């Protein structure tokens, strides 16, 4: 395993998500331009009943071949991918200069996903506003709302599945990165130094992850706003409201866990790593302290991520009832919200005591040796 041969494999994956979004690309103007013709077919003379099969036979085609083009690219760069990091593992050997690798191939697949996340945003934003056009073109209302409801949850299921399959990815790469620090027999502090910085780098994951779903609720949410606009009455569009709240919120706080759990696994391996080379000496006292400095911060930052992430949620759930929401169900939607938070709050309470009395313990069997 040659690490320009990973470079080779890193570029071949960026060529292959470039020839999947010129074939999405053409796709897209091959739909429109059917589409375009089909209302120059209409006005020039089509039974309107005819107009209405044909507009959801030829944007449902439209819609289904992006999403098996866009699928099928995401399963061959993640097969390439899993091929790559086979590769780096069991091939590379415990160094820095292994975690060099993994932290660059964190980097390229996390660009990659966010590259194929933006794509099918676009790609969803764009039928959702075809969807408008047949609406303006004669296609009744309420089969509108229908198809504008089943194009919207069919986006969001893809985005939602690419997030979660790239977050996967990532965690995997973070995986193998681990276990080359630990492997690695040297035992100076610039260990400690290794762990630290994936600390960061971990934690820089998350934020990014953390954005990313943001985004998402804040696009799916400001999509029902624009679709009760279109047409969608406020009873239906507040259903699909609370339900997308629900799920940005849970999956707010799912990938919030998932970071806070491999923060305490990155403070693991190290208090161990630590524990077994270094015995009780003057290094390993101040290795002990910086060890608690970092991670009670970085557990301080979780928990703020934490706060302002229940107060985003709060503000949604306040335009909700301008919007026309109940206020018992904005309060409702208050109380969930909160009780999340303090559910978050609790859990890296809990981290960072364990983190605290993990240092102390080993602390003093120091003074104990």
């Amino acid at each position: 395993p040659s690490p320009e041969s990973a470079r080779r494999q890193l570029a071949e994956l960026e060529e292959t998500q470039e020839r999947g979004e010129a074939e999405i690309a053409r796709a897209v103007e091959e739909g429109e331009r059917e589409l375009e013709r089909l209302e120059e077919e209409q006005k020039a003379g089509l039974p309107a009943t005819e107009f209405h099969a044909r507009a959801i036979a030829a944007l449902t085609e439209w819609i289904a071949r992006q999403e098996a083009l866009l699928t099928r690219l995401q399963a061959e760069l993640e097969a390439q991918f899993t091929r790559l990091l086979a590769e780096l593992k069991a091939g590379l050997e415990p160094s820095r200069e292994t975690l060099e690798q993994f932290l660059e191939l964190r980097e390229f697949w996390q660009e990659q996903g966010e590259r194929q996340l933006a794509l099918a945003r676009e790609l969803t934003d764009r039928q959702l506003e075809w969807v408008k056009r047949l609406k303006e073109w004669g296609l009744p209302q309420t089969e509108a709302n229908a198809l504008a409801i089943a194009t919207l949850t069919r986006g969001a299921a893809l985005l939602e599945a690419l997030l979660t399959r790239t977050v996967a990815g990532v965690e995997a790469i973070f995986t193998e990165a681990l276990a080359a620090l630990r492997a690695g027999l040297e035992p100076s502090r610039e260990t400690l130094e290794q762990f630290l910085e994936l600390r960061e780098f971990w934690q820089e994951q998350g934020e990014r992850q953390l954005a990313l779903a943001r985004e998402l609720t804040d696009r799916q949410l400001e999509w029902v706003k624009r679709l009760k606009e279109w047409g969608l009455p406020q009873t239906e569009a507040n259903a699909l409201a609370i339900a997308t709240l629900t799920r940005g919120a849970a999956l707010l706080e799912a990938l919030l866990t998932r970071t806070v759990a491999g923060v305490e696994a990155i403070f693991t391996e190290a208090l161990a790593a630590l524990r077994a080379g270094l015995e009780p000496s003057e290094e390993f006292t101040e290795l002990l302290e910086e060890l608690r400095e970092r991670f009670v911060e970085a557990y301080e930052r979780l928990k703020e991520i934490a706060r302002e992430l229940t107060e985003w949620l709060l503000r949604w759930v306040e335009e909700f009832r301008e919007w026309g929401l109940p206020e018992t169900e904005a309060e409702a939607l208050r109380e969930a919200v909160e009780t999340r938070g303090r559910a978050l709050l609790e859990a890296i309470e809990t981290r960072g005591e364990a983190a605290v009395e993990a240092i102390r313990t080993e602390r003093e069997a120091a003074r104990r040796a």
